């Protein structure tokens, strides 16, 4: 009924992470509420490149298929920010209004990082969810927190 035709609001969740100095943390990007197929997915993650240091990101491929048609885009911009853009032109027989897990950010926590909260800022302007109808359907709040334990000495 209201799908598709009808564009709702979808929400962009994150977490709150733990992990150690030296120990690989994934943040999962949830979209939830999603029942229009969204076709335009940008974001750009400033994180702390001192504190953190990403190795690659997974797609969720049950969602984003057939990566191939350009429908992946990360572009590793300057220390501490990551371009990510998830443009699928293949939505008409792949319609991405399911819900789950869009994309796997892995970060390894630095050696020298340091104990406490720190959250990685996805840009909320950067952020564009728009589906076919174009319109920018996110409820959007985002910024991965990861609980860097500090477990040694002190790192």
């Amino acid at each position: 009924g209201s799908a598709s035709v009808k564009n709702e609001t979808v929400k962009l969740s994150v977490g709150t992470v733990s992990g150690n100095p030296g120990d690989t943390v994934k943040v999962p990007v949830t979209i939830s509420q999603v029942s229009t197929p969204v076709g335009l997915i940008c974001m750009d993650i400033s994180y702390d490149a001192s504190k953190f240091t990403v190795k690659d990101v997974l797609p969720n491929t049950d969602l984003v298929k057939d990566t191939d048609n350009y429908s992946f885009i990360v572009n590793t911009s300057t220390p501490g920010k990551i371009s990510i853009t998830f443009t699928d032109p293949t939505l008409a027989n792949y319609p991405i209004s399911v819900d789950g897990i869009l994309a796997y950010l892995d970060f390894i926590i630095n050696s020298n990082a340091t104990a406490g909260d720190s959250a990685l800022t996805v840009d909320p302007a950067t952020l564009i969810v728009a589906d076919e109808n174009d319109k920018d359907i996110k409820d959007a709040a985002s910024n991965g927190k990861i609980t860097v334990t500090g477990s040694a000495p002190t790192s």
